[PDB]
């Protein structure tokens, strides 16, 4: 049976828009209201989920595979609005919630990143205060400001305003370009988060921010969100802010290889805009990175 | 809620991959291993469902909607191989026959026009030598060869030979470009096929190309045909076999409107090839296709 | 001195962000937080600035060229905020309204139609009720709801409920496709607007519809709102809501020249949404849109 | 064996870079050196014999097809540089004419239409003043300048004044858009050039238009000079310097049947601009222009 | 003279049919009818000889340039039938033997991975089991089955199977992604095949995976089977399976200089489908690939 | 205000086309016509300009931003013509000179490589022998021709042919790919050219090749050419001349970090051709590396 025949889920797995008892849900956010430059997120999920029928869970001399492993599903997608920032936040959260009243964990695969304080919010209501491993070209923890609350931007500024991330067990990697003013990191870092820049990792090397990783988080609950953007533009072109100088394909997939060694309670693969992709790469590493977050679940537990 | 959300089905009909009861079921067949140019309809399927979401079954100043009037459903895709021309068909003949063992009918959205002959012996199986509506910018009428017995010019070649179809109940329209032999349409019209060419077309006009399609037809059990590449390239940039100087977009739309005074039995649009495709327009046409016929069926019945 | 050298203005008009004294404006509406399925609109009036370098004022057997009888100029953007629909839309209105204190009138390039409720209130704060003549392939008059006040298919809807348009008055042509639901026409009729649907327009052909917009409208000031969508996806493939079966880019262009004939106080030329479009074909066409509107105008005056 | 396998020649004639005795040789001229606006042109002829693989000289129910009747064949491409304007069309008119030594005629498909006045030269070398037949939605009898002598807005200028044309015997079809002045067509009408613009060949239709060429031409020698850009973006999207509201590909095709009752001793293909076009639609309909005038060309002898 | 000018070869070699007397055939196998996902590879060798016109023979401080050191030319495709894999890879087989009965050895441009199968028989039958170097980002050692004898992921099954290679001196590197099943190299490895995957190659470097090769291989008569995919979708988006994570260009170009310190009797570039390239990217790629062969090819004899 | 909102200027510079009395003019070239192979770059100023709406001067952790450190503009374009290479050089020449004559030194942001000979010229006017520092994949140190003297290979030649530059003190790095002739590498070493091909920058590093720069270059005043196909074809598909195993993004914009110690006078990033570019991120590379060199400068002074 030809993996592009059938309606497509994400890597072909099972199809329940009401899971339950699941270890992991894959669920859409085709949202991009808060995109600042560049819209086209909303249509991520789709994109992913097409191109998605080339990856297995089946890796490469790793065990079973990921889905004998765990049981997970594709609860399709959240009915977000495009319309209202803060309504579609707040359906965000309340959907992801319920996913998790009935689930361990979920896989949100979506539009811009602004909708990982939905995510947040939820997974930090079942865990508490959430240690974060965060890939992004951007710190993403800006000020938010009147009619727009909620920008693809300040995700992690709220995250740590309300209390949902604990700052000292949070680590962003990929850092790079420009900031919006030149003391924009002096928040983050105030509050005691590690941020490793494009350029740091490139003298620390894979092994070595895993090992930083490992440290910052320890066991704590942890929460993996990863920004598409992270890696250079040139493996990722499908995104609304490309930032020149990224990360190599090869190497974010090696570094989410210590998630495994860590307790991750939820994660999220955001920023994906299809129509500035070229031959779907982009979807097609969003879903890569996404079979090795699921794969990292399961070796964890 | 947003109409590119959800899980992609026709129209966003409700999904059933063993439907039963159904007035018209749509059923996807992903393949292309009749292409004898540019491949790619294997994504017909996938593409047409994708953008179907703006097409809805209300149509302007209609009755109260198709989907009131009738009950229709997405039943996913016949399971065709892409390595064997012979195996797949015949699976095709047997998965549209078992959907015609419970339900009225069905419209085909798929891949190369070779598979109309597995529709065409599934339909004859059920109401006898059929008459024919095409469209279509060949004639598709041409002789099979060793290593080549279903490419895609050979449709209704096999459906006279095998008394799958009245010859002289079947008429063709928008033939324009080249034959691959100067008498290459001899046979169709030696068998009493009425062949209408674009040119011909164009002198008779939308309602003389009606009357003579009612004439023709009369009310035996009809089956419409359609080949996306009918409608100029400009409309139907993504197919296999363009050929300049074909329909308009309204032209084709507009004849469709026929079929209502006729009593259809069975239709697909074929050839939709999303790579070549510009914009997604070509399958947003081919969605506003298989909705003009599934209206027509409405109003026949 | 070639037309792509130097930065674009629409035309290749002087630049004047805080112009005073012109007849005619062009300017900028950078946003498309209306729409409802593909977004991309807020590029519309950067990519329609960059391929208008090859249309010139100077028309074929024309007078002296547009640019000799009246003072056009390019006053930029409005700055339109992508978080907030409401605020937008309240910025829209300001700046427009700003820029008829010191101006005859202005030519809105857009993102979405919503937009356009903006300009009629603008517009009608100076001229009092408004004929309109709306080319678009949806009616644009459906229900606003909570969370989504102004999306793109509103903008009619509240022209009349605030006594901006004179439903009398108006006359949208082109229609097509599917109305959300089957009684959506009924509230513009109601009004007494007069819808020409694409079908009725292929009866009356480009001469009777412009005797019809000449008889419907009179010598009101009118407003001219062009959605890019009117014309078959095949000329304007680069739109939100393509909808198969439309006019001629020639029909429409055609058409517009019976504006010379009527007291035009505004107009705009909206929808086109870059990604989606296919060698730039869209913008070209917008750009020539608003070009005979411009020419149009200064024949009426 | 596939059409799209083996070296690619024009609709896969056999390649000779030196043709002897042939009746008609399509040449290719890969230089863009005269556009003003896009270029690209240089790779037309690369793409045009690419796509070309689709389209045979086998029309339907013509007679034994194009290549039984005369022998043409692909002598490959015109060396011109792409650094010196005035070099390139010295080599063309010295490679075109040494084709004419030993063959009766020529289809230069090629780059931008400022080659044209090479092939005129060339022409009427052996023929003497010539009649023209020139489809474009630009008049290019444009002045020529100092560092701009053979810019593609002066081909005909220079075929009239260098008497290479009888203008008396002149008409250009499809004129549109924008003149670079108001007096700009001036020039040809006061030497007696028939103009028929877009809208008059709306009017005439193409049995109208047919007969004024027939009328004007006579049965002297004439070129076919074909513009790619005569029909509108829509159809021919790839190209230099698009033009709305232009003609429609079976309109164009369908006037160039009246060659056939002409004394056609040459013609071209100009201003495909591969890099700018969609699906290859604009190639393929170069392509069946060419066919069309290759069989043109045997019917008339 | 142009490099974009004249018909197309290989590098822009000489063009000979039925070559006799070179020492490296370039040869095109124009098919995908192996492809289990996107198909296109069948205009491979086509895109590949378009973009080859930027590169040449001669290098950068190495001799006197590839091709004044051997007699190599493009001798066009195989006529390969896209209706029937048994019978194309019989016919590749065919044509294949029929160029080394006079010519030294052949380097095989062309569609999907199966047709391999067929120059391993032919190489083979001329000089015994065979050393292989294959780069590739999937084994390829995948079962057969009915039906679909000769999909892409069986040619160095059948190899081995069919004594054709010789395992234990078989390298490929790049392995990485996904194992149909868990236990999918066991049959290699079994068989005595090194797999360097994609990781490894990480860990010991260009220089490592040199030697590697070269202790493996020996002196014995290699083949060496380039799957385009082996490099990153970033570097090589045009290609049937993307698989993210994979080796740079440079990497892969840097690697192949190793080749001649071997005894290569033939290669091939496969996978290449230019629908999905961007830029060309993956042509020009696939081009230097084989440029670089080429010239190892001499280095080594 | 949204970056993409309002007329495009590189960076979101104030415009000024008569700049006087600014550090560093930005200023652009829009031309193409010493392209030997794709053209295209004439559009690269309007594409660059266009997307560099995402890059701003506030690096990371940087000072306070380029922009308060120092004042820049954009002075929009120099007329080139597309129709006379000489005569486009020679106003290049004069335009750049004119903007030396009241400003400290200019940015130029291009069409093709050809046009550094007018800026060497300009700088080496007021500054005398110059030091280079030139990242290239191809050495543009060739022969220029009858009727092709500047085309994009001879900037360099003329350079130091002219004594604008003193090969001593001048270092290009990334040669890689195919020399014209085998001894073409001669020329520039047998002047005192230093050239480190992307094979030795390899085994250099950053920080090897930048410690090379510096004490090749020392405090002399040094002009800094990048042409933009340095790098990979993966990060820069948008160009005319692409060259597989290039840097990487991250590569090239760290050792440019270099220049803040160095005593620049000048730079232009070249070759960006915009129709071959993959979701803009060429040019968005492009900006990039405009913008590091712009905050070089400042640390430099
Ligand atoms: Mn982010
Ligand atoms: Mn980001
Ligand atoms: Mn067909
Ligand atoms: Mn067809
Ligand atoms: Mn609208
Ligand atoms: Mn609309
Ligand atoms: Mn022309
Ligand atoms: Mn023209
Ligand atoms: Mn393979
Ligand atoms: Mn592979
Ligand atoms: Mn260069
Ligand atoms: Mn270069």
């Amino acid at each position: 049976s030809p993996r592009y025949a059938q309606i497509p889920t994400f890597m072909r797995l099972p199809h329940d828009p009401q899971p339950r008892g699941y270890d992991v849900v894959v669920i859409g956010a085709p949202y991009d209201g808060g995109t600042s430059y560049r819209p086209g997120a909303r249509f991520g999920p789709q994109a992913i989920r097409s191109e998605s029928g080339l990856i297995h869970g089946v890796g490469i001399d790793r065990g079973p595979g990921t889905f004998d492993l765990i049981n997970c599903v594709d609860a399709g997608d959240i009915n977000l609005t495009p319309f209202d920032m803060n309504i579609a936040i707040d359906t965000a959260q309340s959907h992801l919630s319920g996913l998790l009243k009935a689930n361990a964990a979920f896989l949100m695969i979506g539009g811009d990143h602004s909708l990982t304080v939905a995510a947040l919010r939820a997974v930090a209501e079942q865990h508490g205060p959430l240690a974060v491993v965060h890939l992004d070209a951007h710190s993403d923890t800006n000020p938010a400001f009147y009619g727009g609350r909620y920008h693809h931007g300040t995700p992690f500024r709220h995250g740590i305003d309300e209390k949902l991330i604990d700052p000292a067990a949070m680590v962003q990697i990929g850092i790079r370009g420009h900031n919006p003013k030149p003391d924009s990191l002096d928040y983050a870092r105030g509050h005691g988060v590690r941020v490793v820049t494009a350029d740091e990792f490139g003298e620390l090397g894979v092994g070595g921010t895993a090992d930083l990783i490992r440290e910052k988080v320890g066991q704590r609950p942890v929460y993996v969100s990863v920004d598409i953007d992270v890696v250079d533009p040139a493996f990722a072109p499908g995104t609304g802010t490309p930032a020149p100088g990224g990360l190599l394909s090869r190497e974010v997939l090696a570094l989410l290889r210590c998630v495994g060694d860590l307790k991750p309670v939820g994660f999220d693969v955001m920023e994906v805009s299809p129509l500035y992709d070229h031959g779907g790469i982009t979807s097609i590493l969003a879903t890569e990175i996404g079979a090795e977050l699921l794969y990292q679940y399961a070796r964890a537990h």
